């Protein structure tokens, strides 16, 4: 049993809920959120601009320093960083963002990422602004995450439209 509240059950591991992933974050203290990051963690907007705000920026001087030493991620990679104010930890997974002419086929091996952890909350890989389709988004998540996956997705219209298209 966990303390994720209000959230509708999609498969065995999979629940999502209409809801801004920082106030989730904020009040669950999950052990992992993920973050939908680039290859820079540079968190201009969407869920990286979202929750970095959330932490004053120490989100964004932590990966400045991780950036620093490592240099940058792969477009289906991931790094853990820590969670700030928000979790113990973030997952910062890099989806492909279509917006940039990146390789949506990317996905899975982004979504593959979660499975190293056994709880997460996270939103909808490459929705939003990174502009790939969000129920293709959401049927890969539950045909590649094995772990148990709580989905929060800011837009309303889109949570009602992902939840009545689900198969
Ligand atoms: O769930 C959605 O609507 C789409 C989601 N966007 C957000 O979660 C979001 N965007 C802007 N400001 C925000 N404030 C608090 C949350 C938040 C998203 C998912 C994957 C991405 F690669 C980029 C965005």
């Amino acid at each position: 049993v966990n303390s994720f509240s209000g959230y509708l059950k999609l498969t065995d591991n999979v629940y999502i809920k209409n809801a801004d992933i920082v106030e989730e974050a904020k009040k669950v203290k999950p052990t992992v959120v993920v973050n939908a990051a680039n290859v820079y963690l540079k968190h201009g907007g969407g869920v990286a601009g979202a929750l970095n705000k959330a932490t004053n920026n120490a989100m964004q001087v932590e990966s400045d320093d991780y950036i620093a030493t490592n240099g940058p991620l792969k477009v289906g990679g991931s790094c853990v960083l820590s969670g700030h104010n928000l979790a113990k930890h973030c997952l910062h997974v890099v989806g492909p963002n279509v917006n940039k002419g990146e390789d949506i086929q990317l996905l899975k091996s982004a979504y593959e990422n979660f499975n190293q952890h056994e709880v997460l909350l996270a939103p909808l890989l490459s929705a939003g602004i990174f502009g790939a389709d969000p129920i293709h988004s959401l049927r890969v998540c539950v045909d590649t995450v094995r772990t148990n996956v709580y989905l929060a997705v800011f837009d309303k219209n889109l949570y009602d439209k992902l939840v009545s298209s689900f198969l």
